[PDB]
């Protein structure tokens, strides 16, 4: 993203914290409002903010140029921060569920002194807070109700994704019979692609007064295809990228690598996965990495990266109902880095 | 609640489960049906039935159609979905329930609202009420947690002002305000002054409800764990107001400890400090104040609704 777009977006965050903690609403409980400021300051504004900024980009590529006022671009930024509020809520909870040590370079929120399982309340609180932001800045606009309904629906779908991911684990141990490409695809769609890709684009559309369910559906078909590649590349680089140190094997994740390894494995190779996948010992991670190398997963990913890129590019050329192709090409180029 | 009211309310629940669960992801949808079935419809449903009663006592008789009473029942089930999300979060904090099931069950009430209410004039006030009540409930949960540090109760925090705030935010908003404000909105009663007048009485009733509960935790016939858990209970707050330095040291030493003998030491102190007699004086004085405020209720609100709520809490 541009320096001007990044700085404009970052300037909004302190106002959202004031709106949620210092707007003279709850003056009888200052210790709680001061704490919630710290919850927001720790968990919301330190990332790359890809999803927030992408909300602004989407809006700027969907709206008529003559409607792109500083005021409307700031509303897009506020919607972006609501996506970053939802994400913060989801990751606070996922870290507690996964018992992770760090997120985005920082100790996980639940590990901070006197949090622990109180992170569940903080998760609910941060997600609830975005609706207060929506009421303040959007209650007077026609997009208000569609935007509220989109956030609640995406929250419900993301929960289905997280729960489906959990149905791949039994008492801390991966259930390898569950590691199918069909279930993988479903996990990625529900758990990540709705909030990562569909939510920013649909928000841009609503702010631009695009309400045609068919325009949203066309955008969704493409964004779910891009989202699937984004998570597959992420899974690949967890094991094969250059040092973030990847822990997906130890964690027993239903990764694209594990799914494709099980498709390709002879019985001896399947037994290695059963014995060593999702185990804590370093030598068990190395055994799984070595099996991924033996099964040719690097070549497999290289072929998938080229084929998927060509299929998505073809599908974007075929988009209709006046959706701008350049937006979908721009999202592709960010994800494929070409 | 009449047999007819209870039975009509219960008949809605299977529809709500089908609405939310019945797809490319049938194994996780089936699981979510079980999450709902196992956690939402069991036990008394006082908050959801209160929403129906509020609507029936607020609406014009001519508008009380079977169809509108069913809409009130659906709003009551939305309150019960929020209750279930809060009981799940409590079960998770105590401990096939998954940690995200509390978030998922809470999110599901907004899908029910969209389904049944999105075309009605009351829709935005209702969704905004749920949004605000959720935020306030979370603030109250956080304030309760600020009364504990490193596993020990912070007795300097145990003030009546903080106790009243905890009860208001954590409990009374969603238990008492939300059912009545829903009944009002469904009956096209939008006037902020009417909601405010109801709120004054409902927060007083909610305060007595929690104080009675706190009293019975220690003094009721069973099994109460407030003392062992170091809870910011009315008994602990008043004990600290009434204690001399020797009595305060007994609280510092024994409040919030795991040993059964420490719970008996604290119960003995509550007896020594006359907490039972203090509760008797409060129950009589609060009953009189609340009855007075109900008789004074204005802005065209019905007395009988608030008397009914008061009578269920005080018996
Ligand atoms: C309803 C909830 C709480 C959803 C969580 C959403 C999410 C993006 C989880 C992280 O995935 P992960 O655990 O597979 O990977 P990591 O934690 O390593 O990012
Ligand atoms: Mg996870
Ligand atoms: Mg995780
Ligand atoms: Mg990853
Ligand atoms: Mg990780
Ligand atoms: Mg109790």
């Amino acid at each position: 993203f541009s320096k001007e777009e990044s700085r404009e977006f970052m300037a909004i965050f302190p106002d959202i914290v004031r709106d949620l903690t210092d707007a003279g609403r709850h003056t009888d409980i200052p210790e709680v409002t001061k704490r919630f400021a710290k919850v927001l300051q720790y968990n919301v504004p330190t990332g790359k903010k890809t999803r927030g900024l992408s909300t602004v980009i989407a809006y700027k590529m969907l709206e008529k140029p003559e409607n792109l006022t500083p005021e409307n671009v700031r509303l897009a930024g506020i919607l972006g921060w609501c996506v970053e509020l939802l994400q913060a809520s989801l990751l606070i909870m996922d870290d507690l569920m996964d018992r992770s040590e760090t997120r985005r370079g920082q100790p996980c929120w639940y590990r901070q002194e006197n949090v622990g399982f109180l992170a569940i309340n903080d998760c609910l609180h941060v997600e609830s807070s975005l609706y207060s932001v929506l009421r303040k800045y959007f209650s007077h606009l026609p997009c208000y109700v569609p935007i509220i309904e989109l956030f609640h629906d995406v929250n419900f779908k993301t929960n289905m994704g997280q729960s489906l991911d959990a149905l791949c684990m039994k008492d801390g141990r991966p259930i390898l019979s569950q590691f199918t490409m069909k279930r993988y695809s479903s996990i990625v769609k529900y758990k990540t692609s709705y909030y990562t890709f569909q939510l920013p684009v649909s928000l841009g559309m609503y702010l631009a007064d695009m309400y045609d369910p068919e325009q949203h559906r066309q955008a969704k078909t493409i964004l779910m295809e891009i989202g699937e590649f984004d998570q597959i590349q992420d899974d690949f680089l967890d094991a094969f990228g250059d040092s973030k140190v990847g822990t997906d094997i130890k964690e027993g994740k239903c990764s694209w690598l594990a799914v494709v390894a099980l498709q390709r494995s002879n019985p001896a190779q399947r037994q290695i996965m059963e014995e060593h996948y999702g185990r804590p010992e370093p030598e068990s991670t190395q055994i799984i990495k070595n099996l991924y190398i033996e099964l040719g997963l690097p070549a497999t990913f290289a072929v998938y990266e080229e084929e998927s890129f060509n299929i998505i590019r073809t599908h974007i050329h075929q988009i209709s109902k006046g959706l701008p192709h350049d937006l979908f090409f721009k999202i592709m180029k960010k994800i494929y880095k070409r």
